[PDB]
């Protein structure tokens, strides 16, 4: 209903491969593009997917201040959708995440009535978890910056994930070509002391920014961080992993509550879902084939789906246009326009693929791409009164689900 | 050395479109595909990349445990890795946020000596942060699954981000294509209601799933929860962001130790720099052009890029060289089993860019990719040290960094 829309995306962290198709398809799509990120080869390929690009990280100086930076970052991007353009922002990682200009102009862009949208990337956490082999899920996660962590004495639970970023520049950290001076990152260290004691330890992550480099992915005790040479390798791009000192016992109440009794008594408190968190000190070896696992895997020989599993069954038409949907942005907004001069406009579509697409439903979408069994919907009519997406995969974290 | 790999890949949430370019390279390359995601165009989309694809959805079942279908999952991938396969399992989101067939799939793998890897994707909680407009940098973020969160009575804190993850189904939540029965929702409500007070928001989020559909975001509060019309709306797709309640106070020891003085007059708590989180209650206005934000803005018209600014410069050769070593798992396993005979292989590449893919070095592909200024590294050589990246983009959440 206005001209003009504001699209900021992510690269994600490691060169190129961890942009998203839609991330891309919008920075080809865009009449604008500006960004910031650290890596050549990332900015290289940007300039070959869009004609109008703009360097973002061009607004920093020495001694200017950066929300100064910031502020004119997303008025840059503001200025070109006020004049009816459609306007893709670029930045590390997932856009929203420990970033400043990105939330403000589309924060603005929306205030004045403008199309915006953040599309999600992936992070440094999300790199994190998938390096050091861990899940937020088991046994949860802070996520803290760390000056704020410091200066605002946010609370840690030592019976979880704690992940704190910008660790490479604790308190001020005036923009400098040159590099910050970590000079107050004894501060931090003497929290992490208070909190987690002097052989608790915490890992030096850094995750890999070229396709071939390793992650750095190195454990130190809080009291090796003092040590010189071990705190000069921290930087800019540093994130400190620190895990659990303790296992949470359960709450009888709770037990009681959800039913988790069967007149007897759950599993203990450290007899653990393999595999066990390698990083979480004095962590026991547990074993990944028990007897109930092999019993499990006997019964792979004689495995069938069951009755009620829906197999896929669509067609060359409908995987095309949900695929076209996905990556062109301009097809996607055609279609949430107008679903029906869309789906009549489609080629090749069966009369029940074009109905499911016009009808805009979730239901008829699946019904259209799946067989769904008698056995499925005679057991959704017999109990219930309509049948929908059911049978979600689950994170089993307390040992007693 | 040892033959046979795994590799575990995510979808994102959104169908196809959040996916990686390397996780879709990835699912190309692999000799084998296993597969566990809901949404069928995403399932037709990786059926038309691979032509070996097992989806292992099929191994749930009615009343089956769902520890012995995970195990079941693991152990397929793990059996064609043995075998000396290229093998890659592709799951909804980030596959390692609260997955757990992935997890036990890739530490058997590595523990076995086979190589092992998981790639990150865009989780649903990735997705939240996006459609809610929130950073968990400012002020925090706590992330729990509903149930340990209950049972193991987990921290929250009131001046912090929370999510739940898994809220549509508190406690037993049994295996059963018809769905789950979230008779213990109720106990969910008790917990936020203590923590919070009954009038607190909670934010029902659903991620759209179709590319077309629009993100379900939609704020109760606690006492809403208990009307059955709304208990009902929450299901097996939902998470709950749950916004700070206060501002947390600046500790003046901190303050002092970390120089961000002087005259006792930092930022009051409430001065929050521009946007507020929308979600949070009695959020009061934030005004997005104050006067330093109007003269940083009049110094556009004469702005150029400072003396240190390193314009890209590099090539179509160069260029390409690291997007294929991006998006072609086999060159990148090439290059890295030896740099220098990969990087004589490249065609059309100067000296100095055969030499600096040669040396495998960060500074070297910089150097050979930006034009350095004599601004720059005169200021490295007067240091005595040897110039290396710097000036690195930084949140700022603490308000007194900014004013400093
Ligand atoms: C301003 S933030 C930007 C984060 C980015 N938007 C994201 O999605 O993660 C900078 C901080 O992110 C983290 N970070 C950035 N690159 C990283 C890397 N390669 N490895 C580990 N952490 C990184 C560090 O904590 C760093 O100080
Ligand atoms: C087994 S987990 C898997 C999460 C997935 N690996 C990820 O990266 O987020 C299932 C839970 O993820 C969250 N989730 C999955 N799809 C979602 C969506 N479309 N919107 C919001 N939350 C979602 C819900 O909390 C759900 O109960």
């Amino acid at each position: 209903t206005k001209a003009g829309s504001l699209t900021i995306v992510g690269t994600g962290i490691e060169s190129i491969g961890q942009m998203t198709l839609q991330a891309l398809s919008y920075i080809e799509a865009a009449a604008k593009v500006f960004y910031c990120v650290i890596d050549p080869a990332t900015e290289a390929f940007i300039l070959t997917k869009n004609k109008n690009c703009v360097d973002l990280y061009q607004y920093y100086d020495n001694g200017k201040s950066r929300l100064n930076t910031y502020t004119q970052m997303s008025e840059l991007m503001v200025r070109e959708v006020r004049k009816g353009l459609d306007v893709v922002g670029v930045f590390a990682g997932h856009p929203g995440v420990f970033v400043n200009p990105s939330h403000r102009a589309l924060a603005i862009a929306k205030s004045e009535g403008y199309r915006a949208r953040m599309l999600p990337g992936v992070s440094a956490e999300d790199c994190l978890f998938a390096d050091l082999c861990i899940d937020p899920s088991n046994p949860g996660c802070l996520t803290y910056e760390a000056s704020d962590f410091l200066i605002r004495d946010r609370p840690v639970s030592i019976h979880s994930h704690l992940v704190l970023f910008q660790v490479g520049c604790v308190g001020i950290a005036d923009f400098n070509f040159t590099g910050f001076d970590n000079n107050k990152f004894g501060v931090l260290v003497d929290r992490l002391e208070q909190e987690y004691g002097a052989e608790h330890p915490v890992v030096h992550y850094i995750a890999a920014m070229m396709p071939h480099q390793d992650p750095v992915t190195d454990k130190y005790t809080v009291a090796q961080l003092r040590e010189p040479e071990i705190a000069k390798r921290v930087g800019g791009v540093s994130t400190f992993y620190i895990p659990p000192k303790a296992r949470k016992a359960s709450n009888l109440d709770i037990i009681r509550r959800l039913e988790l009794l069967p007149a007897g008594q759950v599993p203990d408190k450290k007899a653990r879902i393999y595999p066990a968190n390698q990083w979480e000190p004095d962590v026991p070896e547990v074993e990944p084939y028990r007897p109930s696992d092999q019993a499990a895997i006997a019964q792979l020989a004689d495995h069938a789906p069951p009755e009620q599993y829906q197999p896929l069954a669509t067609s060359k038409a409908m995987s095309d246009v949900m695929t076209k949907l996905a990556l062109d942005p301009k097809a996607l907004a055609d279609y949430k326009a107008d679903h029906r001069a869309f789906a009549q406009s489609v080629p090749d579509l069966t009369p029940q693929e074009r109905a499911a697409l016009e009808l805009g439903d979730s239901w008829a979408i699946r019904c259209a791409m799946k067989n769904m069994p008698s056995s499925l919907l005679d057991a959704a009519r017999e109990s219930g009164e309509e049948a929908s997406q059911n049978g979600f995969p689950w994170v089993i974290v307390v040992g007693v689900i």
